[PDB]
DNA sequence: TACACTTATCTACACTTATCTACACTTATCTACACTTATCTACACTTATCTACACTTATCTACACTTATCTACACTTATCTACACTTATCTACACTTATCTACACTTATCTACACTTATC
């Protein structure tokens, strides 16, 4: 994630328009989404993939 | 420069104060858990936006009449050439003043020599 990652060089989970500002509850959903690409799962797990795994 | 006396700088040594480590108690920081409010989705009603259609006004074309622009023609005035007379410009010639060279006298500049003061 770019979040995470001072340089900015990543990934972004993002609201579709530019134009909108994103709700109290839509700003935690982005990162949960974030969260959720990132661990490739809903749970932690170090049995599984990476996403860096997965794009390889 | 050379020489002597005393003061300032530097080293060595002992005592107490400041800095640092180790140990115990309570407060601040952090996690876990339950309740209620704010954010978000789904659904129904009326208002604003958009399309389609008819009527009259503004825009555009076509046509005739007179005014302004342009050409052609004649008369006098301004511009240009040619010609004669006197004034300004230029050359040639003589006289005196300013510039330049040569010559003598005294003053300023330079060298040499002795005594004391500053520097060492």
């Amino acid at each position: 994630p770019a979040r995470y990652s001072e340089k900015g060089l990543g990934f972004e989970v993002r609201l579709r328009d530019l134009d909108a500002e994103p709700g109290r509850k839509e700003k935690e959903e982005m990162k949960r989404i974030e969260d959720f690409i990132v661990n490739t799962g809903k749970d932690k797990d170090v049995d599984r993939d990476s996403f860096q795994t997965f794009c390889k």
